[PDB]
């Protein structure tokens, strides 16, 4: 078949390009950004994904700059990058499924994702967030379609850093990032001074969705979304509104009082799952758990049990190889995060 | 069959309570706002819609206050309102179809609505907007699901004033109103000083959608939406952004957007509605006067089913107030013939 050879620059290390050959190209994803292809490396026979985007030569691609610095087991790895035509081509790890597709399979089969997988996937997402956040980097587009999954190993990898940005105190950021159902209230209210905790709200929406079988805060307009949020969290206090967006414009919302979180999910739902959701989906941004505190939550204790296994009989992926960087926001959590048996 | 009798206040006359009895109730629409039912009046056997929403005792319902003052052939009429349980119930005209349902029928059959209907529906939507805007009222949620249609008469009625508000110069307004695909760029950018022209952008999105067979500016995030907009309008100039980090793609020949044989006037109207600079967009009245609607002003025009078109020229002074001289185009010669 058609073999393409290019001279590409390695994602990490010194800037020393090498000839790379690949074949068996085919589309696997789209979006406004550009196209994602699957390809096979002639050398190793390995499958990789190539994300191709139009690049204005007069400026540095921000996604590329962020990817060159990331190195984590729960984030898709940038293997190489090269230019063609002008297009920037990001050669990344290929993962065969997404949380989006898997949840949809269960959904239209009238089944819910077994909790052991909800635990595994969410724990790995929080690890990836603790890592990028320790560098001040906010993903800003956490949603099921951006959570890659390997069906057999149960490994999850965060992808698509096209909206990612280092958030700096006092510097304004656009409020129009983040996909519909996963946007934190402060973004809906138009704040430009938000923090990385908007990713935590997004992660809480994904957890709730996996437990429920459908999005927890749907709506075609910001108003409709806020109504679904109010039905569950109750009406925001004047103080809470202040904390979300210092410059709120003022709207009249029907004063509704908190709907018992336990009344939200089906009866069999683990109580720890519900408590974690309530600590993630909070109006006050600073009141939400940090990613690391989420990883340490009791909902994930089963993952720390010495004898846990995947339903397919294999062992769980690596869950405890935390680095100092990863733990930097709160070192003492290591006593919970790294169980007695792990190494 | 269960019959409900309530004592209700008339939509607009003097406050003379009336006894209203209805039956055969069923949900025809839902939403975060409140449920809309269809019901049958016992006496005349006529169908009506009942929109029921929770009513706080802190404020009087804004949709209710706005609808008590509206009277127009292209806006659904508030007949009565009454409270129950506390719920506010608005009794309104019933229309059997929506642009949303009609467009979906054609779309999933790989066809587009015949252009004569695009003309009729869009013209009537622009008339309804010229009317509410002449009172400074902005709908703020123009979308296919809020455009009611009568299949046989081709009459269109604007509905759902749950987001509507009188916009006053210098007063801030929330930027989180309006549905996803139909939001003006300035709302996506978070402006709180927008004008009624956000309804015009929304109307342009509906026209483009009816011509195309699918939404013209889809996207799950504001960023994705802006990229689809830029692909068509080109990159906003610094000045345009002011009036309201993306790749500098240029101006896309709107002609490349629609299928071959799409009327050139349809394309020109779309380009004058979907403009970055809000003040640069046509006003509703100017849109009605656009050449894309000339066929509706032809003395011999008929609906495909053979019936005559609905009333299109009975403009009032209020309706024309934003630009009286347009009447020389809006009211065709044959519509001025003496009785
Ligand atoms: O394996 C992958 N590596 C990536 C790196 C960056 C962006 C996407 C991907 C990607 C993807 N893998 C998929 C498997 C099934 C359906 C969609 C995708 C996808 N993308 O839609
Ligand atoms: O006939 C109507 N009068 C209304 C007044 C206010 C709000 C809605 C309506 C309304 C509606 N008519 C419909 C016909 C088919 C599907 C949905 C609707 C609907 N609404 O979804």
């Amino acid at each position: 078949s058609k073999v393409t050879t290019v001279v590409a620059t390695p994602g990490q290390g010194p800037d020393r390009p090498q000839e790379v050959s690949y074949t068996d190209t085919k589309v696997i994803g789209n979006g406004s950004f550009g196209v994602v292809y699957q390809a096979k490396l002639c050398d190793s026979g390995e499958l990789v994904a190539i994300k191709k985007v139009l690049q204005d030569k007069r400026f540095k691609n921000r996604e590329l700059q962020i990817m060159r610095k990331l190195d984590h087991c729960n984030i898709v790895r940038l293997r190489y990058f090269f230019y063609s035509s002008v297009y920037l081509n990001l050669v990344l790890d290929y993962v065969p499924e997404t949380v989006y597709r898997v949840a949809r399979h269960y959904s239209r089969a009238k089944q819910t994702l077994p909790v052991i997988y909800v635990k595994l996937y969410m724990y790995q997402l929080f690890r990836s967030l603790a890592y990028i956040h320790s560098f001040g980097i906010c993903h800003r587009d956490i949603k099921p379609q951006n959570l890659l999954l390997d069906p057999d190993t149960a490994v999850l990898k965060l992808c698509d850093f096209g909206s990612a940005k280092q958030l700096v105190r006092g510097e304004p950021n656009v409020s129009y990032i983040c996909s519909r159902y996963y946007r934190a209230p402060e973004l809906i209210f138009g704040a430009t001074d938000y923090t990385s905790s908007i990713d935590v709200w997004s992660a809480g929406c994904v957890l709730a969705e996996l437990l429920l079988g459908q999005p927890i805060f749907p709506g075609d307009s910001g108003v409709d979304q806020l109504v679904e949020i109010i039905k569950v969290l109750g009406t925001p206090t004047r103080e809470q509104i202040r904390e979300m967006n210092p410059n709120y414009t003022e709207f009249k919302f029907p004063q509704i009082k908190a709907h018992p979180w336990t009344k939200v999910f089906r009866p069999r739902t683990p109580p720890e799952a519900i408590a974690l959701c309530s600590r993630l989906l909070e109006y006050t941004p600073t009141a939400r758990l940090t990613p690391l505190e989420a990883c340490a939550h009791s909902f994930f204790d089963e993952l720390r049990d010495p004898n846990v296994k995947l339903p397919n009989g294999r062992d769980t992926p690596a869950l405890f190889n935390f680095t100092t960087q990863e733990l930097s926001s709160n070192p003492p959590l290591a006593t919970i995060l790294i169980p007695p048996h792990a190494r």
